[PDB]
């Protein structure tokens, strides 16, 4: 509350140490179908049912541009692009296992360098 704060938490490094997640979640095998932003002009249904497309690209400009505000809003942008997946992808499909095993990596990742 006012005058009363937890033990200050040191934030210095989370920018570069998203950056380097980004960077393996980039360069894993499996991240061909989150590189960049879905064709909405040649993926019928896409622009309507996915409120908010995200993609790893986006993810990098918004990174590398201050539009992150603390390192919780870098992972909701990470899981919002497993979850879109999700929603339009069979489980069963090349792109639906890609991101299955996409959110296991990151959510490791997460805990081990942050948690």
């Amino acid at each position: 509350s006012m005058s009363v704060k937890k033990p200050k938490r040191d934030d210095s490094k989370d920018l570069a140490l998203c950056s380097m997640i980004l960077t393996e979640m980039e360069t894993h095998e499996d991240a061909w179908p989150f590189l960049l932003p879905v064709n909405l002009k040649l993926v019928p249904g896409y622009k309507k049912v996915i409120k908010k497309p995200m993609d790893f690209s986006t993810i990098r400009e918004k990174l590398s541009s201050g539009q992150y505000p603390n390192l919780e809003t870098f992972a909701l942008d990470v899981r919002l692009v497993f979850d879109n997946c999700e929603t339009f992808n069979e489980d069963d499909s090349d792109i639906g296992r890609a991101g299955h095993n996409m959110r296991k990596y990151f959510e490791k990742k997460w805990t081990d360098t942050f948690k």
